């Protein structure tokens, strides 16, 4: 019989979320030569790093009872109407766009467009998401999104840096009517880049000299509508650069900062439908004058031609920044939001909100309350002579107001407001029995309106691309969405065997609570006892963290993996800076790492110091030590990655650790391959300082479209204090005073529910039974197709850790196929193609999670080979090198129909592995060598 | 300027789901020679039954404003824990299976397979559900499902009076242990067929003479397991048909009524991860013996060949009953969570639910309680002495448990039962202080189990089919569903403008209550108390039907439109009854109606006299009078759609009503064609006394792949008495004392949130406006197509209601191009085909609903006008009749890679309209003149 645990199945989870069952694997342990997964990882991690017991997080837990948990944590969460503002407001999300995009595996389980081809449905979202921008700011050139709307300030500054034409010019003023965190963002980039900041009023930057770059908001903290044309024609008269922080909601009504002047024109894109989410992951859009193009940050989508001569988009752009990715799941979300509104509805939500405040306003001004400012779009500034009664009084009436203004109230209204709301906003700030009636404010402010200059309100079209005026049926958009959905290649088709990815299984119980409107729907600068779930499932998460990483605290600030990378070299420094040792500026840094890692230390003030590995991707020792003693009492730290970047369990990290460490420097292991370790071995028990972790990668939170997942970082007990702090927020115990790094104090908050789910649900038997059936796969495909490719960086016993180098030179050499003809002819038989000429060029980098089956993988092994008997067909003479299925992948269904030239037959073509399940990619291979159509 | 009224825009949701704007709608109205639409309704509709005002349901409100209303009138239901049992229990439904099947558009706005080249997905996902039915039952036949339990025990004793070889042998034994609201349905349904229906013990029908059929219930109400292979062999001996109900989750572990005897098989899919719902929408599974083919009710999937060879699914079935369709959204639902868990699975949750039955049981000998059965599965019967303080006890501990049992109390576990739920019995059924434990509890149960006969427990193998043993990573499950959703061309992808059926808009809106929990987790049979939010919710939408159809009351209970029908046909025959006028049998029927309404007016009892109509459609006075003086006395009611099958709003359905008045005999206006009165007309103030309206239809209640949506009738003040009422569930003021047509008594009830949710956003003048924009669309379709294709049954000036029906008869006969070879070759150019011969062979009725642009209804005029040219083509002698593109439609990419001998092109043949948003029929078309693969 069973027991009563047994028939439990608590661990049911851990059976879902690992693709091959006991079978499968015992058939592939088989094949690898290994006993069991615990032989094959102590045999292939080395000894004195592996973890005898693997962390203890918890029994795991099935989906209903982990759902249930995470439910009963956030219903401690408080619901209160907000109108604090300061960048964040309530958004109204069409259901069609959130049933069918926002909970559409098709749209966020897809990675960055490595392959456009595979990708051109979220390209044109994202082509779309850059014409609002272009509209709404009035500029050439508009970006693919960033993080947020304070590290897009950074990076205006750092753009207005690197744009600017005059000497000696070292200092960036920013206007004193910024939000908070914006400042406080930039203040901290601008210590680590050396810039000096000045904040003071708009118009005192004339008596400053040596600026480089202003940065100003077109509508105040407190919600004054400044009128810049003229400040910004004199700045400039003096080549001063001019950055602008704009709202998305506001510049439907205001005129674009472009038409006034403005440099760079940024902002968040979070009113376009996007929730708040606590300060979760929202989309930042930014603009910039067409002579800038080339210092642009981040990624550009472009317009290009095929091999067959059809559009296509592409993302083009790569200017010395860390950006990487872009949040293509939040800008995509804008864009459809643009795109099923219209310009006639956008128009109508912005009017709409615009009233509501202006009526507002007139009744209060009618009840003998002044108001600071005398022009405004949808914030008011009130000023309350009994500041704390009103405040309880909105408390009782379960009202979150701004409450950080001397002498006054803070009033933001958003698309969700109506007119009961006002009403409650009556009487709350005025007592009972006002006497006050909408309708006949309502007619006293739509005659007489002067809350908006006549030289600030918008005269000009937006949005006059057909796309944006053809779908605001609901049908309509459905089947635009869907159109745009069909054209990508995501995981709910077909298996992405990315390298340096962790392309795993993003499960719906981990997907689902990250659209509760307890965690959703959250103002991040709420009070902090209306948050309490949010709060214990934190909590909780950095407990199992620290637990995991073998660290003794954890920070969730950071919102991106280059960001985790800055935030843990930053509390490294700032550790340095408290002992007096402030001198220590080397960071040395392996020859094969990622091009994230010296950015970062590049933008954290360190000098780059490279150190030659001597082989397979493998430091040397004597060079290491010959380095450190260079750098010696000025070394500040080393970057390394564990499992290497070649994805070797290396035998020496425990002495590299000793070596950094013998000179007083700290150990910064990058995170990128935590998914090799999770179970098996930590970062904190090799003897690392300060890592990163890609929770986006190693703990299943999607990436929908790109990357820019959650970045915490995990620290030992003597760089615990120096973690990145925030100013608006202040909870003890959780959070530091010290710079921030993210606009929220836990970044994007709404999808650290995913992390929870995937922990609570596995436990520390099945996060380590993940990592050693990754690894397992991994060795499978590499036993499979050593004979086809030859299998570069093997470890103890020729054995990869969680990734198979495929070395493709030799084939390349005499035959003439390269790397991304295999990558390309991939697609035809259904396959994402593997990660190219990442560590090395010439090679493919396969990367199977443990989320893949046996039947995929053999699936993928059976395309491979298939495709080296073409590559041997080719030199064997029956293709000739110029005309063959190779080089023309990807094949479309337009060849079929038109006339056929190819000495490879129509079928060998286009179904080389068959014909069911076929997906089509839309264009042709993309050269590579912006607007909307 | 614009008034707060204007920014607020109520009515949003209006221009959502009507497809065209303003200005593609005065464009139409200018094609279709119109000045509005008023104008062209009024000159369409006869005056004498124009309604000045339409009905006044409320000011439309907008689609958030909508949810949190029907979200505060939901938290009034009471989410007490369930063990009634009764054929309902709490599921546990994977989230991979509701976040991409149940809330995936793609999967539910199809229609029933008319076209299985366009449905391969579902069909097959339809034939995994026979295949469980197979595995589970022990029979040859299983159906591709029906409405519910009870409805599927009237087909089962219906069957088994068709397959009876006994004369003079009309009495159906049931046996007592069957649960309550079957009975209740089969008496009903035996009154109105004429059988006597015997209620005893099992072994006593022995005694019984004259028995055609046996209903048999595996498991009894109270929990009781029965061997019935003895009982069944003598009944057998006798010639006796023999029915077993049985329960989904039971057959897993126990042994299947098939192998022991039973000819029919039948029970409630609902366990198999289908939500109660309130007694909502629930997929039965039917099986019978190989030998009972023929007279098999409802549909069967069967495995068929292409006119290429290739294996290809369709739905074969059409045996005397009103079944039209099957819940196939439900039993995909059923069908992929067996294929989710497989065999294992399957075994692991019922062993699971049987294990803590008997630790239950054990826990209560063992504290002094008797049990009233020994043998048992998930139901116990415990006696207690106190009744009413162990109820008081479960009440204030939030339990609800089977309280209509003679001293004692009835407990039913489930999936969701955990240890903590039988501790938290324990308390209520013993007290406090009980000091059981579950562990040594569950060590004397795994060792010592009685409770199921050696005889019936299960030893076969089922679900050995490869379908159920290859998806239970989440991961392969989610590309499964993902590969089985791209064969169906769903709304999400083009218009599908099927005559007779309205195709409109499910609006996602719509759509999010249903999956609730708070609609959803309802047991049907809970204390009425304890659901007031449905009540309320119910009661509202029964006020707004009134409203809008212009009679006085209206029942839920029915879940079909052939339901509808029977339950008016029964409140006529009850009325007549009333009143001493049981002679009254004679059903007056247009010969120009649909193919449902003789076959309920059988159901029914009625006598059924053809009218003949005079041409178009229109039924004669003379004939109608002269049938209607024929009948006389006798005369019981008439059987009318309007506007009629021909979509044709007849000047005489005033006096038609009144003739059939005048001679004592209800008017029953069959609602079919409702979506071209609401707003305009209402069946009511025509003259009707009762009809039924289909709000899958004209209601946007959505088509899983199938019609079997609520059915509910709305009648006058005579009739409103004798409206199907309940037997388990008591409600005053909402619910009769008549006999029940569904097992549920408001149906399927976690589906009128839809039809609330539609009704509250659009208001009375959004939806005449829908009404006119419908009709707007057929006369704009009507006249682009005028000269290509004949416009059958026209009204006044030439101009067709709501349906647009095109005459291909001249076409066939001087090209020999058939309608169903252009319902094929609109496959190609990617449009689901039209509705084929409904009302009249040799045509097509094109139903284009208000949802549909102006964009979508020129794509389909201009498919139908280039095959009209390709039709001309064929005559001119450019290509065979025998090969041309018309005949050898759809064409598969699978053509296009092997030789091409057509005499046209490859492009011609697949990519007729252009190659972008191309939609690929699966297979080739089937000829048509049921096992799993």
């Amino acid at each position: 019989t069973q027991t009563l645990s047994q028939l439990e199945n608590s661990g049911a989870f851990i059976e879902r979320h690992i693709g091959p069952d006991a079978a499968q694997q015992q058939e592939m342990l088989n094949a690898v030569g290994a006993q069991s997964l615990n032989a094959l990882t102590g045999q292939i991690v080395p000894k004195d790093i592996q973890l005898a017991t693997p962390p203890q997080v918890g029994a795991p837990a099935t989906e209903y009872a982990a759902l249930a948990e995470l439910k009963a944590i956030a219903s401690r969460n408080k619901r209160f109407t907000s109108y604090i503002g300061m960048g964040y407001t309530a958004v109204q999300l069409p259901p069609v766009i959130l049933r069918n995009m926002l909970e559409n595996p098709g749209w966020y389980t897809a990675y960055t467009p490595y392959q456009p081809e595979v990708s051109q449905g979220r390209l044109e979202a994202l082509l779309n998401f850059q014409q609002v921008t272009l509209d709404l700011t009035g500029l050439d050139m508009a970006s693919a999104s960033l993080l947020d709307e304070a590290t897009a300030a950074a990076e205006a500054m750092a753009m207005a840096k690197r744009v600017s034409k005059l000497k000696n010019a070292n200092r960036f003023f920013v206007a004193s009517d910024v939000h908070p965190q914006t400042l406080d963002v930039v203040r901290t980039r601008a210590e680590t880049f050396g810039f000096e900041v000045i904040v003071d009023d708009a118009q005192k930057v004339l008596d400053h000299q040596d600026v480089f770059g202003v940065l100003l908001q077109q509508v105040g903290t407190t919600g004054e509508i400044h009128d810049y044309t003229a400040l910004i024609s004199e700045l400039k008269s003096r080549k001063i650069v001019v950055s602008v922080a704009a709202d998305i909601m506001a510049l439907v009504l205001l005129t674009a900062p472009g038409k006034q002047g403005a440099d760079i024109v940024f902002g968040s894109a979070q009113r376009f439908g996007v929730p708040m989410g606590y300060g979760g992951p929202h989309a930042a859009f930014f603009a910039a004058k067409d002579e800038y193009k080339r210092s642009m940050p981040g990624r550009i989508i472009g317009v290009s031609k095929d091999a067959a001569g059809n559009t296509a988009l592409r993302m083009a752009m790569q200017a010395n920044s860390n950006i990487c990715t872009s949040q293509v799941l939040l800008a995509n979300i804008a864009s459809l939001y643009a795109v099923y509104h219209g310009p006639v509805g956008l128009k109508r939500i912005a009017n709409r909100i615009h009233r509501l405040t202006d009526i507002l306003a007139a009744g209060l001004q009618q009840k003998g309350l002044k108001l600071r400012h005398a022009h405004y779009f949808d914030t008011l500034c009130v000023e309350v002579a009994d500041k704390a009664g009103v405040l309880t009084r909105a408390e009782a009436a379960e009202i979150n107001l701004r409450s950080d203004i001397l002498n006054a109230v803070g009033i933001t209204l958003d698309e969700t407001t109506t007119r009961e709301n006002v009403m409650q906003l009556f009487n709350v700030l005025l007592g009972d029995n006002h006497g006050l009636d909408i309708d006949t404010l309502d007619k006293d402010v739509a005659h007489d309106s002067r809350s908006i200059q006549p030289a600030m309100l918008r005269d000009d079209e937006i949005l006059t691309h057909p796309v944006f005026n053809r779908y605001h049926s609901e049908t309509e958009m459905m089947r635009y969405m869907h159109s745009l959905e069909r054209k990508d290649l995501a995981l709910n088709q077909a298996m992405i065997p990315l390298g340096s990815c962790t392309m795993k299984l993003n499960a719906a119980a981990e997907m689902i609570p990250i659209t509760w409107p307890e965690f959703a729907e959250l103002h991040p600068f709420c009070p902090p006892e209306q948050a309490e779930g949010y709060q214990q499932m934190i909590a909780q998460l950095a407990d199992w963290l620290v637990k995991l990483t073998g660290y003794d605290a954890v920070c969730m600030q950071p919102n991106s993996g280059a960001q985790g990378e800055y935030a843990g070299l930053l509390a490294i420094r700032h550790y340095h800076e408290s002992r007096n040792e402030g001198h220590r500026d080397i960071c040395l840094i392996p020859a094969s790492a990622h091009g994230t890692n010296p950015a970062s230390a590049h933008m954290a003030g360190m000098q780059v110091v490279v150190v030659a590995c001597d082989k397979n991707g493998n430091i040397d020792l004597t060079d290491l030590r010959a380095k450190a003693e260079q750098a010696g009492d000025n070394l500040s730290c080393i970057m390394v990655t564990y499992p290497s970047t070649h994805g070797v369990y290396e035998e020496t990290i425990r002495e590299v650790c000793e070596v950094v460490h013998q000179f007083g420097g700290q150990v910064y292991l990058d995170g990128a391959n935590m998914n090799a370790q999770v179970g098996i071995t930590s970062p904190g028990f090799i003897g690392a300082d300060v890592s990163h972790l890609n929770l986006h990668k190693t703990f299943c939170i999607p990436h929908g479209g790109g990357g820019p997942g959650m970045g915490p970082i995990g620290v030992k007990a003597h760089l615990a204090p120096f973690v990145p702090g925030h100013s608006v927020v202040q909870i003890e115990g959780m959070l530091t005073r010290q710079g921030a790094v993210s606009a929220a104090p836990f970044g994007s908050a709404s999808i650290l529910p995913i992390s929870w789910m995937y922990i609570r649900m596995m436990g520390a038997e099945g996060l380590k039974k993940a990592s050693q059936v990754a690894i397992l796969n991994a060795n499978y495909i590499a036993s499979r197709l050593q004979d086809a490719f030859p299998v570069l960086y093997t470890g103890r016993d020729g054995r990869v850790a969680h990734e198979c180098i495929l070395d493709i030179r030799p084939l390349k050499e005499e035959t003439g196929i390269s790397e991304l003809d295999i990558a390309k002819r991939l697609i035809d038989y259904g396959f994402h193609a593997p990660t190219m000429s990442f560590p090395v060029a010439g090679t493919l980098m396969v990367e199977p999670t443990e989320s893949e089956s046996k039947v995929e993988l053999d699936r993928f092994i059976d395309a491979m080979l298939a495709i080296r008997a073409e590559i041997d067909q080719v030199k064997a003479g029956v293709w000739p090198l110029e005309d063959n299925p190779l080089v023309n992948a990807p094949h479309i269904q337009s060849e079929l129909v038109a006339e056929w030239a190819h000495p490879y037959s129509r079928e060998v073509a286009v179904f080389p592995a068959g014909v069911a399940d076929k997906y089509w990619p839309t264009v042709k291979r993309l050269d590579d060598v912006c607007s909307c159509v």
